[PDB]
């Protein structure tokens, strides 16, 4: 019954139901950082999150919660990792490496060979002579080892390898945690849940956050809703992740698939179309 439009377009409200599971993410560039037997996340009074990702599983004790990681973890950390798991009936670690990605996988020669191709085709003497003599020169030097877009990125360190992945995770969906149902509820360590979340609803089942302070309103990546793995927004998502080879910091390939998929231009009304995505709840404080 109940629908909502945006640009002239109407889409159905699809429910995220109560036994879809909550998905956190950490990557963690510096394992060192933390003393012996400690579990590998950040858990200060400024960013609590460790203690969040807890809180939520408590409060959610009929949802899968699930703590998403990478980085170069040392036996005890993956020690006191299990530990976490064992305290808590409802938390499951969730390591990238452990993850099959390779459905959401791309040649980097096939990434390369698109990009030159567009370069050739302009004119004559408007053309870039410097970077198709940079991309044909990092076109020769790819091994066929390396010749994967997943592969680049699981050995980046900074926000890029925490998006790239979390944007592969988002696709996935509950099919990460591989009861729980097929949609995943995707949020920061820094949210707070007060109580319940109980039965959700999304247009065409994404919904983003979206932050309204300081009279501002900015879609953020911090908290994703989706219904079901390999959504289609998410795929717009995953055709831009794949046309680039290292996509520059706020280039947002998983904001691009989303507005794409729901005819947001840059010429709509940015206000209504943050009215119409919105993942806001009374008990997350966000």
């Amino acid at each position: 019954s109940q629908t909502v439009s945006f640009a002239g377009k109407e889409y159905e409200l699809k429910v995220i139901d109560e036994k879809t599971p909550i998905l956190f993410q950490w990557f963690e560039p510096n394992p060192e950082r933390y003393k012996k037997d400690e579990v590998p996340i950040v858990n200060t009074k400024q960013h609590p999150y460790l203690d969040n990702v807890t809180n939520a599983a408590r409060i959610e004790s009929d949802r899968m919660i699930g703590i998403f990681v990478d980085g170069d973890f040392s036996v005890n950390q993956k020690t006191a990792f299990s530990k976490l798991e064992r305290d808590f009936e409802n938390v499951m670690i969730i390591y990238r490496e452990d993850v099959d990605f390779s459905m959401y996988d791309r040649k980097l020669s096939d990434i390369y060979h698109d990009i030159i191709c567009e370069q050739r085709l302009r004119t004559e003497d408007k053309r870039d002579e410097y970077l198709l003599n940079l991309l044909e020169k990092e076109l020769r030097e790819i091994s066929k080892a390396q010749d994967s877009l997943i592969s680049m990125y699981a050995k980046k360190r900074n926000h890029a390898w925490f998006d790239f992945f979390r944007n592969l995770a988002l696709l996935k969906a509950g099919e990460i945690f591989r009861s729980f149902g097929e949609g995943c509820i995707y949020l920061d360590m820094d949210m707070i849940l007060t109580g319940k979340l109980g039965t959700i609803y999304a247009p065409d089942g994404i919904s983003m956050h979206v932050d309204r302070r300081n009279d501002s309103v900015n879609i953020e990546n911090s908290a994703i809703i989706v219904n079901r793995s390999n959504h289609p927004a998410l795929l717009e998502g995953l055709s831009f992740m794949h046309s680039k080879v290292d996509a520059h910091p706020y280039y947002d390939g998983l904001g691009k698939g989303v507005k794409k998929y729901f005819n947001f231009t840059p010429l709509h009304n940015y206000n209504h179309f943050c009215d119409f995505i919105e993942f806001n709840h009374p008990n997350i404080i966000m």
